[PDB]
C-alpha cells in the first residue's frame, strides 16, 4: 500500500507493483 | 496508495505502479 | 492516490502510474 | 489524485500519469 | 485532480497527465 | 570533439559533455 | 571524438561523455 | 571514438563513456 | 571504438564503457 | 571494439565494457 524505497546508484529498475489484475512486463 | 520513494543518482527507472487492470511494459 | 516522491540527480525516469485500465510503455 | 513530487537535478523524466483509458509512451 | 509539484534544476520533463482517453508521447 | 546528435520527441536530456576537469551533475 | 546519436521518444538521458580526467554524476 | 546509437522509447540512460582516467557514477 | 547500439523500451541502463584507466559505478 | 547490441523490454543493465585497466562496479 505505502512502500518505502531508498536507492543509490540505481542502474536497473525497481518494480514494487501491487497487482490485483493481470499484466505483462 | 501513498508511496514514499527517495532516490539518488538514479540511472534506470523506478516503477511503483499499483495495478487493478491490465497493462504491458 | 497521493504519492510522495523525492529525487536527486535523476538520470532515468520515475513511473508512479496507478492504472485502472490498459496502457503500454 | 493529488500527487506531491519534489525533485532536484532532474535529468530524465517523472511520469505520474493516473490512467483510466489507454495510452502509449 | 489537484497535483502538487515542486522542482529545482529540472533539466528534463515532468509529466503528471491524468488520462481518461488515449494519447501518445 | 565534433558530436553529431539527432533527436525526436526528446523528453529528457542528452549529455555529450567531454570532460578534461571535474564537474558534478 | 565524433559521436553519432539518433533518438526518439527519449524520456531519460544519453551520456556520451569521453573522459580524460575525473568527474561525478 | 565515433559511437552510433539508435534508441526508441528510452526510459533509462545510455552510457557510452570511453574513459582514460577515473570517474564515478 | 565505434559501438552500434539499438534499443527499444529500455527501462534500465546500457553501459558500453571502453576503459583504459580506473573507474567505479 | 565495435559491439552490436539489440535489446527489447530491458529492465536491468547491459555491460559491454572492454577493459585494459582496473575498475569496480
Amino acid at each position: 500500500a505505502n512502500f518505502l524505497v531508498h536507492s543509490s546508484n540505481n542502474f536497473g529498475a525497481i518494480l514494487s507493483s501491487t497487482n490485483v489484475g493481470s499484466n505483462t512486463y
